C-alpha cells in the first residue's frame, strides 16, 4: 500500500447525488 | 499493492445518482 | 498487485444511475 | 498481478443504469 | 497474470442497462 | 428539415483519425 | 430546421485525432 | 432553427487531439 | 435560433489538446 | 437567440491544453 502521487481527479464532482436537477 | 501515480480520472463525476435529471 | 500508473479514465462518469433522465 | 499502466478507458460512462432515458 | 498496458476501451459505455431508452 | 430526436449515436468515436495506433 | 431533442451522443469522443496512440 | 433541449453529449471528450498518448 | 435548455455536456473535457500525455 | 437555461456542462474542464501531462 505504497501510493506515490495517486488518487488524482481534476475538475471533479465525486460522491454526488443530483447534478443539475432543476425545474421541479 | 504498490501504486505509483494511479487512480487518475480527469473531469470526472464519479459515484453519482442523477445527472441532469430536470423538468419534473 | 503492482500498479504503475493504472486505473486511468478521462472525462468519465462512473458508477452512475441515471444520466440525462429528464422531462418526466 | 502486475499491471503497468492498465485499466484505461477514455471518455467513458461505466457501471451505469439508464443513459438518456427521458420523456416519460 | 502479467498485464502490461491492458484492458483498454475507448469512448466506452460498459456495464450498462438501458441506453437511450426514451419516450415511454 | 424537421428532426424530432435524431442524430443519435451512443458510445461513439466519430470523425477520428487513428484509434489505438500504438507501439511505433 | 426544427430540432426537438436531437444531436445526442453518449460517452463520446468526437472530432479526435489520435486515441490511445502510445509507446513511440 | 428551433432547438428544444438538443446538443446533448454525456461523459464526452470533444474536439480533442491526442487522448492517452503516453510513453514517448 | 431558439434554444430551450440546450448544449448540455456532462463530465466533459471539451476543446482539449493532450489528455493524459505523460512519461516523455 | 433565446436561451432559457442553456450551456450546461457539469464537472467540466473546457478549453484546456494539457491534462495530466506529467513526468517529463
Amino acid at each position: 500500500n505504497f501510493l506515490v502521487h495517486s488518487s488524482n481527479n481534476f475538475g471533479a464532482i465525486l460522491s454526488s447525488t443530483n447534478v443539475g436537477s432543476n425545474t421541479y
